[PDB]
């Protein structure tokens, strides 16, 4: 089991082509096929209301992490309110748009290919402990200090365990999102 | 002392903001929340001439590992030709641009914070043996087989020893880069 830590102060802001905001890539699988990535973690800055790009064949789970929330319109809609730290799953082929009813928003974005990855996502707080055989475990901090696997994650830092091949026993303290990804087949 | 072996097939690639190329992450230290990584290994794919990101307070050592070579301009100063496997050191704060003259180039990139890490870098071939108290030892292979510490590194695989706390006795065979990093505590 290899531990890597992604520090948010090292993230690179990539403005969107449409000027509606920007993306900070955190990490992703190798995923270099014409098929593309198997999974990707990023933080999206959403600066103005607008539509979301499509990602046919991918599952998305997004979570507001900065800002008071925003409203989403998914396909044929009831409008969905996204509050801070409330994750929201939707298919990547859905037509989705957001309205920034309180100002600009930052989302924590998980996207993965159901064909290629098993996936688990859970926001947690306090002291947590889990056992997992998942190949990749990610811990994304939204606190000043999330302690996990001997590391201290600051704000939007992300710890990544890779190449797990046994049962990991992981304790976490603090407000963070736990993601577990395992290659299928 | 824990050994990880990063396999080049799993190197996560990220494209550059300006589109000039891409960076494959090899490994980086855990860093801190405030100051980000203290060091990083990566392979940069340079597909177009152009400028290099600046990294104030960081020291860089880059080495052409694929392609016939390229020309650097460091600040406004004289051109530097980088030939395959000739390491070149420069400050992260210097404005640096490269001119491709033979096509795209791949660089092995070391970066570290001199305030936070002692560092050593040496390209070697053949049989090597060294003793080092360094806390982290990385061996980056540019050969089909580099034997070190009972592992076998293939093309651009990278061995990493962490948390060494005595005098390591390390033997290496084959064409590779030896990097040693120690926190300045
Ligand atoms: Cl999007
Ligand atoms: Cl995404
Ligand atoms: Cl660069
Ligand atoms: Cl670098
Ligand atoms: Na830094």
């Amino acid at each position: 089991s290899a531990i890597s830590v992604w520090r948010a102060v090292d993230y690179v802001r990539m403005p969107w082509k449409n000027g509606g905001g920007s993306t900070e890539e955190i990490t992703r699988d190798a995923g270099t096929g014409l098929e593309g990535f198997g999974w990707r973690l990023s933080i999206a800055d959403i600066g103005e209301s607008g539509g979301f790009s499509s990602f046919a064949g991918y599952q998305r789970v997004i979570t507001v992490i900065q800002g008071a929330g925003m409203v989403l319109t998914v396909d044929g809609e009831e409008q969905r309110g996204l509050l801070p730290l409330q994750p929201f799953a939707f298919r990547g082929d859905s037509q989705v748009s957001c309205r920034l009813i309180t100002g600009p928003i930052r989302d924590f974005n998980l996207i993965y290919s159901p064909e290629r990855y098993h996936a688990r996502l859970q926001w947690v707080d306090g002291v947590q402990r889990f056992f997992s055989t998942a190949q990749t475990v990610l811990v994304f901090s939204v606190a000043d200090e999330v302690k996990v696997l001997g590391e201290k994650l600051g704000h939007h830092d992300c710890l990544q365990v890779d190449g797990n091949a046994g049962l990991l026993d992981i304790s976490v303290t603090g407000r963070c999102c736990l993601i577990e990804l395992t290659q299928r087949g």
